[PDB]
């Protein structure tokens, strides 16, 4: 029931990344420091700062070994569209996916039932996929990326010396 | 068993419509003469020939009452987009109905449940919100404008018309 | 759930093909082009137009690969007499298949149950058996064969190619 | 549970008689004499003769307040059809009733259901609706209107005489 | 659920047959035509008329290759004893099947469930076991065997010359003259 | 799920009893001591000993306000036949009820489901329609008639004499 | 449906037997043929003649080669008890069967249920475990054991002679 | 589950009790204390020390108000029998509750399903039917009848109070 | 099946308040900002500096309406003896509700199943009783003070005005 | 439905012994005879007077070969904080076992539902793991250690000796 220290859950989903398409997979996330960074919707007026944010901290998460997944129930299409429409999101290096069917928002217990969109959650995942921090806020509310990198070296330290 | 002769169940769905945001429902719909103009996604690579089509016939479809609605599991932010960003989808002028949750997809049995999106599917609907003509192909198989177009003359005739 | 996408149920029904009877299986439908043209019933005061303009399109429809099977809940024996007696009905060269049972009428989820006929709904079927295009409508709405036939060929181009590319056209 | 003294149950069929469409039930029985003559399809390369049979004594029939139904799961329409093409069936003046749904070939147990079609079976039905004779027999066995008419004469002396 | 064109169901009934006791199966009526010939009760003051009607025809029957079972409700012990009473019944040599159970009259969904005792009922079937002809009637309403040798005959010329029905072709546009 | 000691379920079948067809249903016993006694058929080569049993000491019954009714899945039409073909049976004054249905014998749970007949038991019944006795016995094993006789008298004995006990006493 | 012409099912209980707890199973019954004597309850106010007539004919029962089952839903323990403290129970030679769980009971349909104790009831059981006779009464009405040895005799004869009435 | 602090159930039971024949039922639990004493068998080889013990402390048991109900599975007619031949037995002067439909052991699942015989429990019971103290032992493992009396005089001082709070 | 924007559920659980046991249920909580911090286990040989964290800040949380709610399995008469025991527990004005029963811990989906003890789980609550912020560690991962100060100032901002 | 007579359940627990973490498992009762003390909670107000006769009687218990597991819904943690607060829990030179997640109370069907919390029962368990001795009392009803002795002895004895005249 409590999702903190248990296994993330097989995934299959498209996404774009620098100016191309490709397949995601738990696969992928495996052997590597993983960031699920939900949010609700493409093309809202109210707040891209939150992946912008990331995006400028991501030499340092590249770095720090970690990969960063933006998700939403939008398609994969959309974030091209998206990534050339705004200037915030086209700073975005990392993968942006689509999740229309909100199969991968539904194994993290994400969704807005109502509305058929994704709450705003963070989830930090080890290399064993296992979910070390999670971070969810409700509508209008932001999380700050400096906070988000804390947590990360945190799970690092705590991951080689328990 | 067939949608069909079956009357169209409740929704209250947001949509984009000649650059404002609006709430429909049923409730709209009664009444009126409606088709619910399915299709999978914005912003694909498909040529946008279907809507462009429908939107060529719009007046035309204006002078027999018809209330047109495009839908697909995107948002209705993200039709407001695509709308601004393509020529051809830039010409429509009727509503762009958002449904990510589903609900207006599935009270037409018409989701790819793989996929999340809704399959090429288009419904004529009565002023009873009776279901006249159904129309689903699959993908790359365009429908005809034109053939919509007559489709709802013949139903309109038949409603004017009992027994032949 | 939508029956698009779908592979087509197995069947066995009798039928009228120009002269013969002969039987109809989902066997026959393996490796061709399978138009299933469900109608409501023989002898009615309602036009027959529908069957005699695929009847129009049956050459090209032959050229194409594609077997065209119209279908009611009546007989064999039945659809033999209205192809005698009716002269729109003697143009057609196809098979006019008999599903009093129903069967081949309820794999397409097509079945007015309280009239026990067919409704109005032709179904294209591809040589896998997966149906790639539906279209079902109310009494009186007619369908269009040159519609039909243009969505064949629309059908034929998209199993034989990938997903479609826009070019600077549109 | 055979259907031998057993009330017929109700339905409501489309029918054709004397270049015309009628709807008949239950209601329409009650009170009079009743044969139900099935048989399996119009149109058929088998000969009309058991239908023209009972045809030829249907004067006869009447004098005794007997009415009579031929039912099959073809549709009304194709019964208007077939009494304008067949010499023999054009002297049908009795009801030719319709049952795509097979409804009320089913009251009487008398489906084929590997075809779709009744059974050559004929039921006598006495005014109270009560099934007081069954004949069916295979495809090329002929059912006689004679012995028909001495089983109603029969079950109106029984009827009368306790 | 017509039971007209399907297959006899199994059974196994004790019978009475020309002064002694013998059990009957589906088996013996294996490549051959069967009557299987239902009725009510044994000394009942009702008619004894249709036992009778079979008796006077059953040399012709066997002419023909056809067996007769009468059944009933009755047990074995009892169709011997009617044998003896009764002078029309006497005059059986076919067998008389006792069926205390009623799986026999069940088998021909025959059996009035009130009454424990089967209806009126005669079963032409063939070698292969397919019921051909159904008869059945009501208290009172007789059964001619006349027209149950009739139908016997037209079932075995179906079954030897198929094909040979009446065809409605001596009509319509195309005709036979 | 024994019977003993539960009430008889109601009935009503076609019954002989002397040269005249009768109805007999649950509400006929009400008030007097009855006696079921079934048998699994008639005109069998057995020897009908205890029904002819039963029939010599029916007198006795008849004093002790007891009907006697023979059952089987026969019908009465059978059981008159029956009556008047068997010198054994002639002697039967008593009912013998048909029971074609089985229902009378399933009350009593005495059916043989693989042969439809019933099996040779004896139900002894008080007025107030409860089973007192119960026996049954397979085939060949023969009923006494004495016994059945000492039983009721036993029965209407503890009915008059509840709340009886052992005695004991000496000088 | 009736218990007559089945087989008796497994069983394993506790007995007092002439001064001695033994253990019977249906494997002892297996060959011979035996009765199985059910009655409600130890110590009771009513006469225990049933059970002493049985032990009168015990002598002919042997000759018979049939083995006596006296049951009750009390222990063995209790059984020997009311061995040595009645005179017609001390006359019993055979073996009193306790059935305190009343599955032996239950085993022949005669539980009475909102009591807790066996009907009275009398089973004949033949070599092959099949049920050739039942008996059952209220309380007060007595069984009689020539009844009973009668009808051994005609089991017994009916067994060996099949046909013959 | 655990029986402790829940309300006895609904029984009906015949007993014997000194001399006479009387029916017992939850009804006659209302308003007093009272002990179900469960044991096997009657007329075992096993010492009947456990019930001579509680007897003798039947006095001073009375006297608190606490009403003893021994229970076994045997028949009230086989108490009358069992407390005659023995004279630990006879010394007995509370109830003896035969119970051989097994139900009243079942209310206190205290039933050796393939014996058909009680368990060695003992169930202190308060005036509004809770069940305050159970004790269950094994085979030849004895209960003590001081250590029953002294559980009683401390349900009856804690029945009239709150949570303890120790002075210290 | 998100928590996030989600009323929080009735409870009854008995707590320890400066010295006093009191009972605390949802309608205690009506009307007021508040937030429920979930932690592991009493008495452990693990960092006590969040609860204390907490403790050091709460004249800042006082000021913004702000209760807060100290919750885990342990009992309440356990709570008393750590707030006796330990300086850096001595500090807690706030209510440390006891939760054996793991009723209020389920409520919020914070059972770890396999060891009974709630996970390091932080959720802030508005008057209405609705979930505007939830936070997550594990083991070892510490939870500051001042971010929880940060999402409670930033929830209070968007109720005040959403645009 | 009786636990008397019937093998305990598999059990993995964390517990508290003379300064000292330990794991305890069904494992480390094999071939022992356990006392398996429930109850409700630590740092309550009620007397700690049930533990502390035990402590007194566990010099005995030992020789006896008899192993006592004190058990309750708090922590290990807890248990080695009241171990140090409590005059009384001090002498406990005996295992206290941590059951949070009441699984090896529910072993023992001895949960109180409502109130998260052992109910106060007494288990003697044989070599063999199987229950010889149940007792469980109401809050405030006191558990005498001696007689607890007594029936481990008689226990002892019945397992030593199998079969009795008396």
């Amino acid at each position: 029931m409590s999702l903190i220290n248990t296994k993330i859950k097989p995934f299959k989903n498209q996404a774009f990344k620098n100016g191309e398409f490709i397949e995601i997979t738990e696969k992928d996330t495996e052997g590597r420091w993983s960031v699920f960074f939900f949010y609700p919707a493409d093309f809202t007026f109210v707040c891209p700062t939150e992946l912008g944010d990331v995006a400028d901290h991501y030499e340092e998460l590249q770095k720090l070994g970690v990969d960063v997944y933006a998700v939403s129930t939008d398609t994969h299409f959309t974030h091209k569209a998206w990534h050339s429409s705004s200037e915030t999101i086209a700073k975005i290096k990392y993968a942006m996916i689509g999740d229309p069917t909100g199969a991968l928002t539904r194994n993290f217990d994400n969704m807005r039932e109502d509305e058929g969109l994704a709450d705003r959650a963070t989830f930090v995942v080890d290399p064993q996929g296992i979910i070390q921090a999670i971070e969810v806020t409700a509508e209008g509310i932001g999380r700050d990326a400096s906070d988000l990198l804390r947590k990360i070296k945190a799970a690092q330290y705590v991951a080689s010396h328990p």
